[PDB]
């Protein structure tokens, strides 16, 4: 050093870092990218719990994003920004345990509340380096210290032979946990406040956040949580020990492989071979189901999330949860016959019934009948536009809306301060067709403030709307309350309660308070369907 | 001797009476025997045609009411007593009544035949609410009503036995229908234009005449008010009728021939005393002795018959009142009473569901609770109370009606549907019960035309409107008034559009979907659930 920028030199537990001064529309921000927090989980370390990164010598260059965790890459619509925006934007490697810090420039002199982002992607994909997760805007406009980590996905992160020493399960969640510990120890060096840490995440990221709430060793590592369109409870976010074991051994067979021997053989397989067979282990033809996800191990998760949220005391927990208007639409083009992004996807009654079997793969013929009958419009039972929309609702309700409603209800009944929202604005920049509405994932670019980038062609009102959302999120992180104190003009966001069930609509219009989060329909999914399946 | 009041029928001569209606005189011929008295060894037996008589038979007064249970829940209370027998009880009760214009119609006049309800355990054609004088005076109708045996006397069955075949109360109805065919022209009636109408069990009877071949030659059109042959209460299987008949016999100290012989020695009231004790569950909207699927009068279950039926040349008017279930709640469901607002707890709602849906398994009862609960206010006692009423109304009447209408329309029938939503200003039941089961009848029969009953002028005009709909339907198969252009028109019910109309003080409003979502639950989902327990 000596001729470098003295404002970008920082020491952490493992050694010295040099970050980079980024340009944001409002001014500069500090970025420290590709900071290693674990020893590379490769070779004999594949499927193993991560170990803390061993100290390095000299100045680690922290000016670029590091490798993305080895993962399936989406092929359905090549070159289409709608899918490609979620695809890896750095080299795929098993050496991928790195994290990223964004702060104001110069760095804050007083301890600043920290936001930690956990990406989604069904636990089979994702990366902290995607453009939609750019932390520079929150850092610049709101003064946030923002952290995001890579964690192992797919087999690498979640293949488990429960009870074994060599593949104990949930190691991708342990990657996340190790990053949270890194923040506690080191974030003060960047001006961050380890006594004020808020997790947020979307989809599998949301489910991860929920699991950290439900896992005791994680509870000492953060203070507040935001769950966007995902939950630990529900049909996709976990598997039993038996089911993880069965999937792990099937995959082993499919790539040509006593747990020790089975795992030793798997560890000799090229990463890509595992990826190429990952989807073949699902027990049924299905959408919104992922082969390798957290396992109920009786360790990280001491019981099912269902049982844990039913018996947990969440007195000192503040939580923000919500959904987008059309959670299920995105998933339909990946498996339900009759659906495509390139046409209006009007479907027949027969295609609806078939689509229900795929969207609710665990349903008996009778439960499937219950779903079809509940979602049918009996005034227009053959109308193809309603059927298409009902198929979307089936998938979004089963997988996201009702699990969320269930989570908010249990958390609120048991001490938590809960705030709930529905996100209803469709980006003017959206490349998916109109019938898909506001699809899964499409609130993220607003929370992170992408509309502030002039090159992205968002409207003026969308720019203002993004600033509103950044305020809610950052005020929640700061105070546990999305409302602003210096502002009694704007309508207030009341907490979700069991008695009144209030949530707010997020759109271009000022906040509107609504009541009941699909109450009738979620009673069907959350109270009735389980009884029917268990008989 | 007024010759307008003297009629010769096949059995002999009758003398009727000239009554006063507010607008003019009418000719009434009351208590005409259409069958040999079903007494002694004829108890439980099919009716036989009345034998001829000498001289002039006095037909100026109502005959005895068929032996039946008499309600005692609210002694002296107008709301219940209005359904109670208003003449002496007797097993000698097979008589009919005819009202016509005075003087007797100059040309063959369309006939309306009323079949009273009362759950097949009660009822009488002599009730004030079934007074045919208004329809005859104002619309010029020829109106006919008959007594038919009810309870054990009409429906106790040992299926396959010669001495208690079942369905004899239905056979009483049919014999009266034959009597109309053979005799009504002497009163100025047109035997080639006969419309049946009936409410509750009467509506269900009408439906059974539709589904029974020998009846089909005796009428041309049908009106079913708040009742259907299909559904959970109107019929029993042969096994279950046999079970009930033998249990009742056992209860009164009684091989089929021997068993029925002993039952025939028992005084009528002894049978009535134990009538209710044979129901398999504590329940409401369930009756002990009802039509039986015998493979004779009913060749299969009504549901099977409506599904396969060809109903091309049939015209049918069907409908329900706004609060079908409320009347039944006070007869067994804890928490309910006419003398308070009947606000109930959640536990009372679950308990009430088991009583109102007595055949439901735990899971099926659970499904009913979750469907009807308002999950925004799961413990609001006002909603729970109104939900309880809706469960009973939907299960027993509304959804069976919607099912019947849909099957009939799909299979060629001309169908008109209504919901009756007007609560009479004179109603003596409390407000929470809304428009209860049975409370459209007094309007259809034109009772608000009686100045001494104190209906509002609006209600008087409303009554005349309904009398027009009903008699226009009888005349033409279409309730719309030809002298009236756009009113708007009452459209036929179809499976596609599902149109029905609201009957109230406001002009007709056309609606689509008769509890469509909820009836899918009852009509499509629940049976599958139970057929898997
Ligand atoms: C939009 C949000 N996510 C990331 C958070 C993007 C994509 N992943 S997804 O799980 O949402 C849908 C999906 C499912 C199955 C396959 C094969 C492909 C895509
Ligand atoms: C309201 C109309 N009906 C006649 C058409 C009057 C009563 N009969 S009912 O079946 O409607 C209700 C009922 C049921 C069971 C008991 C013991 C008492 C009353
Ligand atoms: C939409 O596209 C899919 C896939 O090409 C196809 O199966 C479906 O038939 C299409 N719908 C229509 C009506 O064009
Ligand atoms: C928006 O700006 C212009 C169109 O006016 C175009 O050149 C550019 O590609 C657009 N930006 C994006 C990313 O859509
Ligand atoms: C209404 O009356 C019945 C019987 O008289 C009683 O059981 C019920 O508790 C009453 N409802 C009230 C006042 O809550």
């Amino acid at each position: 050093e000596g001729r470098e920028d003295p404002q970008l030199l920082v020491r952490v537990r493992g050694g010295q870092l040099r970050g980079i001064r980024l340009k944001a529309p409002g001014g500069p921000v500090s970025a420290f990218l590709g900071i290693p927090f674990a020893e590379p989980p490769v070779g004999s370390r594949r499927f193993m719990p991560p170990e803390p990164k061993r100290p390095w010598s000299g100045v680690l260059d922290a000016t670029t994003f590091q490798n993305v965790c080895y993962q399936y890459v989406d092929t359905l619509y090549p070159g289409f920004e709608g899918t490609e925006m979620w695809n890896p934007n750095r080299e795929l490697s098993e050496d991928c345990l790195y994290l990223n810090v964004w702060t104001p420039y110069p760095r804050p002199a007083s301890p600043t509340p920290v936001l930690i982002w956990i990406y989604g992607g069904g636990f089979y994909s994702g990366a902290a380096s995607l453009d939609v997760y750019d932390g520079r805007f929150l850092a610049q406009v709101e003064g946030a210290v923002l952290v995001s980590m890579n964690y192992r996905v797919g087999t690498f992160g979640f293949l488990a032979l429960p009870g074994s020493r060599e593949a104990p399960g949930n190691v991708g969640l342990l990657d996340q946990r190790l990053a949270l510990q890194w923040v506690q120890e080191n974030i003060a060096a960047f001006g961050g406040d380890p006594m004020s840490v808020t997790l947020f995440g979307e989809s599998a990221g949301a489910a991860s956040v929920g699991m950290h709430i439900l896992s005791l060793p994680s509870r000492s590592l953060f203070h507040r949580a935001v769950l966007q369109s995902g939950t630990p409870n529900g049909p996709w976010a976990t598997v039993s020990a038996g089911e993880a074991r069965r999937r792990a051994t099937l995959l082993a067979r499919l790539v040509g492989c006593n747990d020790t021997e089975l795992i030793a053989c798997l560890r000799t397989r090229p990463a890509q071979d595992l990826v190429d067979h990952e989807w073949h282990v699902l027990p049924q033809e299905s959408i919104f189901r992922f082969s390798f996800v957290p396992v109920v191990d009786g360790d990280f998760l001491s019981d099912t999330p269902e049982a844990l949220i039913n018996t947990g005391d969440f007195q000192d927990l503040q939580v923000l949860v919500g959904v987008v208007k059309d959670e299920g639409s995105y998933f339909l083009v990946y498996g339900v016959p009759g659906f495509s992004k390139d046409n209006e996807s009007l479907i027949s009654r027969a295609q609806f019934l078939a689509g229900v079997r795929i969207g609710v793969p665990q349903a008996s013929d009778l439960a499937a009948e219950a779903v079809v009958l509940h979602y049918t419009d009996w005034l227009h039972p053959e109308d193809p536009t309603h059927l298409r929309d009902a198929m979307s609702a089936v998938v979004g309700d089963h997988n996201v809306v009702c699990p969320v409603a269930q989570l908010a209800g249990r958390l609120a009944a048991q001490g938590a301060r809960v705030y709930a929202y529905i996100f209803e604005h469709r980006a003017s920049t959206l490349t998916w067709p109109l019938w898909m509405g506001v699809p899964h994932g499409y609130e993220i670019e607003f929370i992170f403030g992408l509309p502030l980038d002039p090159s992205l062609n968002y409207t003026t009102e969308e720019r203002i709307f993004a600033q509103r959302l950044m305020k809610y999120w950052t005020n929640f992180a700061r105070t546990g309350d999305p409302n602003d104190p210096r502002d009694s003009k704007s309508p207030q966001w009341p907490p979700y309660t069991t008695a009144a069930q209030q949530y707010v609509s997020l759109n271009l219009k000022p906040l509107e308070v609504r009541r009941g989060l699909r109450a009738q329909t979620c009673a069907f999914w959350n109270r009735f369907l389980p009884k029917l399946l268990s008989a």
